């Protein structure tokens, strides 16, 4: 019953072109409510597509909320669907491999089963899952939506029935967004358009410079030459996005050495802000010689000068 | 992983004399986490003592979190305890009737089963359930702890094992307290001692004035003529508390007329803060002619003047 | 033109019984605006009463705003009033010696000259200078008004002409109160009545226990028998207030040793909060063996047990 | 002595390439402190360039702070400088006309007199006055620096001597920035680069479409059709900025009619945010048929379609 939460909810619902949106304390609380809404509806089975986000897959794997998950590849989602399947969870691009998922194909495979798309790294600026047929669109507002991640958040833009169902869970589960945090998110939402466009354009140029260096074997980025065999860019995505994932030829040995030599680019577990970030998945808990990268609002030449110098370690 | 949350957690743990405390977005989120922690531990049965708080009983009644509840009277809790019972939920004084529950007797009846006590209206100022043997002490920080209800909250002061279990649920459930909200709660915690003492002393005088009026049949307030037959005040409670329940002789007809005639005392769903409030549970969704009154910081004389004049108009 | 500032302004104006109030960023900004309003009115002379607050006297002494000050004793204010005198600045009780000033006598001496009273430590709860004839009442909102001092402030409760004059200065001087800071002050204003009453009652008992100890020569608290020869308590003040000053018999040697032995009471430059504070003017920049004390909301017995133990150790 | 203020101060000092910066409550407070620092230094004369910001010229015109102003054109600043001149105030581009001022020429004309440049609309993104020889650079942080104007501000990036002088004034004047407001400004500073670049690029396209319409006589936007005869763009400015001034051929009659027909672009006194704004100096208090523009983060096709349609209706 807060005003700051309502203004942020309708702002994101309009951005995603959804009927309404429901805001929660964190991204985890939004996923929890969506899962609990399916369980309460007498439909606790979830067909989740892998790759999926680190914290989100713990929720399904443990099955704390009384959920049963059957991991299925994108190509065969329909086969995994059971009579009690209530949701089809899918993250695009497939974090942290950055593989593109055809949302139109996923929705047709699900049929009468609602599809939940994690549009966290894409943002409504670079992807509209609702338009492809996704019933629900999940967000972890901390990354990109807020811009700085100082205020945590989680929101699902969906149709009226699923939104009412989510609000009912929120009512007794109590995972509410604080008005101060919602205010910071709605403030950052005004500049989302210019931030994602600038971060995507600097990421595209950065992706070209990374593959040219012999220190890394290849770098994953949808916008790169031949890294979109499906033709999903333009049809589904605005561009290549602001996420770069690269594989080092030196393996785990060169990965940790490359991270410590970076001065401008810093290391963090949560990624997706105004500052450029890197995260070694092997050095946190994925590939051993794999390094993740979230592109910020810095000058492309300043980032390239720092990454190339750190790669020169070998 | 927030600083403002940690400082509020340890402040309340010290007030309740518990090993540590775990803070959640709302009171509902704390109860949800406690219930989910019991379910995850392979013990989903809950022996709850009816009466219970309005929103808390819905969580058990629906059994959204995979819980099985067996409502039992205080006198026979031990009999209702099954092999899979993980918690004994009990609110004292029994909202809304304000019936006193002997915590020492409840803990002995539970035996090896952890006891969760809702100390929301009592606050650590007027009741220490931990000292009586309660394993967990739940709070809805919105009422009394914060002082104004501007910042929502929910916290459980408990031993290290249950606190670690609650933190694990919080980690994937994501029902986190916003640092701004935690700051406002910790700020209000400094003045909790002088607020509850002043509210309790003005409620004790108000309870005497209400029973004297012929408009109401009986007034429920622990610190009154023969209203404490168990000898729980002094032994368990500091005084009579700041809550007063009252049943109007006119039934529902005079009860709603008493609410609409009140100008100073406000009609609200949430009750407990720096102001005096009245709630009619029969008009809201309990008994037909029962009004619940949360004593505030106002002067006893001017507080009696508004209530007595509203009673004069049926 | 902020909403949070307006609600705090009218709340304090009502507390002080003034027509309206003007809020500034800090206490210094309020004094600066009052001084600049007098200078702009073609009346830059100020008759200030000694003693005065540390930072406020620097403003007059330097004469940065184009002011000419004539420091005068309470007894001969009328004689120091020149043709161009626009204000009579006076703080009561005289910080830091705590000497009571008869406001009724000061106003009669000033005559047609407006009187500005620093009611910071007294608060509208324990003193109403407006009722005695003071044209303006200055406050440093951080101390006592806010309760914790987390949000800085400065406000002057005065008549419409002086308030319009102050608003005009604020308009081009730009020393505005931030709405967030004003919100925290207005929130703390709700509990001001119960906090000052509880801090005053605990200070009165603490002063009796302090004089009894042979470690200190003379305790200073206008309230203890004999420390009010003018009969100002009751007539002007509510009680003795929450400020206790004292002089150690051991001089500067015993003064610093007593401060380090305190565990519950902490030392700070700014005072007037929920926690009990102590301040040594000699060890900060007055007398060599003199200590200051801001009584908080702690239990009188808990404060006396720590203070007496610290006094015992020289 | 606040943490949030210090981090914002050093961030802006680095952006402007100044030794240090001093932050105040509002832009007016920063100008007031700069003027008071000159007055206190025994140098109260100010040579200000005509034209100047609306509120800033009132401070000099009234001479509240004990200042004497001699308004002079850019071409003859040196002649207006007297023995007691302590500052040379200059705004570039000269609002409202948007005329470019050669900072290198102004600094040479001032010689030993410190030069204060109001870089509010240019921001460190599009102009570095420090590099041209300006001793002080004033900002009204509300406009552009914050991005939304929700948190007010004022800051001067200057050398160590002038910064120490400003801090000394701030110390007794008390026009402090609230930490919450400073936090919002420092948060918005991270996105300043992408916001000013995007607003400048859409303003450059907008000015081309405005001059083509016969409703307006001549548009004022630095570097549109050889509107920069001095060669100041590139040498001093990054581009044309986000400000466009325009004179209607219909005079005051067409000026008010064009404002009411606008739906997307809104009217306000304070200008410089994420949203596009228009202002009529004649209808507020300059030329009779002149309007200004604060280009925001909207798409150029959305702004042009709205402005051209409003121009069609007189």
């Amino acid at each position: 019953w807060q005003p700051g939460v309502a203004r942020f909810e309708t702002a994101l619902a309009g951005l995603e072109h959804a009927e309404e949106a429901v805001a929660f304390a964190t991204g985890m609380a939004a996923m929890t409510a969506a899962l609990l809404a399916a369980v309460s509806a007498g439909t606790p089975h979830i067909v989740a597509v892998r790759p999926l986000y680190g914290g989100s897959d713990h929720l399904l794997e443990t099955g704390l909320l009384g959920t049963t998950v059957t991991w299925a590849k994108e190509a065969d989602i329909a086969s995994a669907i059971q009579d009690d399947t209530g949701l089809v969870i899918v993250e695009t691009p497939a974090n942290p491999s950055l593989d593109l998922v055809d949302l139109d194909s996923v929705v047709s495979a699900a049929g009468n089963v609602p599809v939940l798309v994690d549009n966290t790294f894409c943002t409504p600026v670079l992807q509209q899952p609702i338009s492809h047929g996704a019933a629900l669109v999940l967000h972890s507002a901390t990354k990109y939506l807020g811009g700085h991640g100082d205020a945590m958040g989680g929101i699902i833009a969906t149709n009226a029935d699923w939104a009412m169902r989510l609000r009912q869970v929120r009512a007794i589960t109590g995972a509410l967004l604080h008005p101060m945090g919602a205010y910071l998110l709605h403030r950052g939402l005004r500049t989302l358009a210019v931030r994602m466009r600038a971060a995507q354009t600097t990421a595209g140029e950065l992706a070209e410079r990374l593959d040219a260096h012999p220190a890394i074997s290849v770098v994953h980025y949808p916008g790169l030459k031949g890294q979109d065999p499906r033709g999903l860019l333009g049809r589904q995505m605005s561009g290549g996005g602001a996420m770069i994932a690269m594989e080092l030829a030196g393996g785990f040995d060169a990965a940790r050495s490359f991270v410590e030599h970076c001065n401008l680019v810093v290391h963090a577990v949560s990624l997706g802000g105004a500052d450029t970030l890197i995260q070694h998945p092997a050095s946190l808990t994925p590939g051993d010689g794999l390094i993740r990268l979230s592109v910020g609002l810095e000058h492309v030449d300043d980032l390239a000068d720092d990454l190339i110098a750190a790669l020169d370690a070998s």
